[PDB]
């Protein structure tokens, strides 16, 4: 509901999946939608972007159905020609990735297709991919280059090669998909090779790929798809499980970046009791993570991880409010106004449950102490509001939490989740 209420936990327990991103999130009911046979996707996010997705799959006469509670689709393939025009223009919400991956698949499509999607999305650019999809022969009017965008499907559509200037996995994705309509091979090349989620999914549903190219005339084959958790939602599970007395629980098939420091190996320096364990590289890498109640001391956060822990993890500024000494924030310059009003919620909520915390130009800097009950302001952000259901596990007494719609709206099974590990948080009518 409109606020959430907590209660402290007595310990938490049990074992759990937590679902993965936005990203692959979408593209695996994308692809599921048109390939043949019947595929189970497990850890599918059921937030409002990806339901969007679905919905505008249904209307083009995808057979999807949906476990909302369970973070579970079941998709009934309609084959690669199996789509067919829808009779609105399709809702797209808030997802830029949705629109774009759609103008891709429905570029050579036999039918038209408007996109659009709420005001926010009314300004993403689209650019970057409506001219390499015109080079393959899209016909795709828009004006201003944002959505709404009108697609002429064009079944006579053409491989292309293409040289980028610069990496970014969104334009790939695009083509790839565009790709699998068009005639001869599509090709994408880049200056340094850039994340490719797309290319695992396509060969898990057995399309062929040989830079990174694709062929049309292919045919996707149903296969079950567990998605890997997002470690930016596991995050809120691995804090809570730390600092609460009397805590073990298990996180599994979690996504793990290998590339990077990441959230587990910043706990890990605060002196964390986590083990990562049967790591598999079959989905993303994933691995299940073990989590027990460990005393924290406070870190200097390299700045290199500064601008990450604020945006990905502003929940282990809540293990550095019940760590012992201070744990800083400092990055080698000013942070952006993203950053700089993120920190000063959490600084302004930590003041508010009791914590000595103070807002830097630069970053932030937490005093370790004692977590109170009171009241804090999520300022309608789903991962301050998370956080801050996850400082109730320890705090002395009840905490609200104002405005957490947009929970709901990101990570609706949080709450469910929450409780079934026992960290307590239910929604409450707000203001
Ligand atoms: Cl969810």
């Amino acid at each position: 509901a409109m606020d959430y209420q907590t209660i402290p936990s007595q310990g938490l327990s049990g074992e759990i999946c937590v679902p993965g991103d936005k990203s692959i999130s979408h593209r695996a009911v994308l692809l599921a939608a048109i390939a043949e046979g019947q595929t189970q996707v497990d850890g599918f996010l059921m937030g409002a972007d990806n339901l969007a997705m679905v919905s505008a799959l249904q209307q083009m006469g995808a057979s999807i159905q949906v476990i909302e509670d369970e973070n579970i689709l079941v998709v009934e393939g309609v084959g690669m020609t199996g789509l067919q025009a829808p009779p609105e223009a399709l809702d797209c919400g808030n997802s830029g990735t949705a629109i774009r991956l759609l103008s891709g698949l429905l570029a050579g499509q036999p039918f038209n297709t408007v996109l659009t999607g709420d005001s926010s999305l009314q300004r993403r650019p689209m650019k970057r991919i409506i001219d390499p999809l015109t080079l393959m022969g899209a016909k795709i009017d828009s004006t201003g280059n944002v959505p709404p965008l009108k697609i002429y499907g064009n079944p006579r559509l053409t491989g292309i090669h293409y040289q980028l200037p610069m990496a970014s996995a969104q334009v790939k994705s695009c083509l790839l998909l565009a790709g699998l309509y068009a005639r001869g091979k599509t090709c994408i090349t880049e200056p340094a090779p850039s994340r490719d989620h797309t290319e695992r999914l396509l060969k898990h549903f057995h399309y062929t790929l040989q830079s990174i190219c694709v062929s049309g005339g292919g045919k996707l084959k149903a296969n079950d798809i567990s998605i890997p958790g997002d470690i930016s939602s596991a995050a809120f599970f691995i804090v809570a499980a730390t600092i609460t007395p009397g805590s073990a629980i298990r996180l599994c098939r979690v996504g793990v970046n290998p590339t990077r420091l990441g959230v587990i190996n910043l706990l890990k320096m605060m002196g964390a009791d986590i083990e990562v364990t049967h790591y598999t590289e079959k989905n993303e890498p994933t691995a299940d993570i073990t989590v027990r109640h460990a005393r924290l001391k406070g870190i200097d956060i390299p700045p290199d991880q500064v601008p990450l822990t604020i945006d990905e993890f502003p929940v282990l500024l809540i293990a550095a409010a019940v760590a012992q000494g201070k744990t800083v924030l400092r990055d080698a310059a000013e942070l952006r106004v993203k950053e700089t009003d993120r920190i000063a919620a959490m600084v302004d909520g930590l003041q508010k449950l009791g914590i000595a915390a103070e807002s830097l130009p630069d970053g932030v800097i937490i005093q370790g102490g004692t977590l109170e009950g009171g009241e804090v302001n999520s300022y309608d952000d789903h991962r301050i509001a998370m956080a801050f259901a996850v400082a109730g596990t320890l705090a002395k007494g009840p905490v609200r939490i104002r405005n957490c719609d947009n929970v709901k709206t990101s990570f609706p099974n949080f709450v469910e989740l929450a409780n079934e590990v026992g960290m307590n948080v239910k929604g409450v009518r707000g203001r």
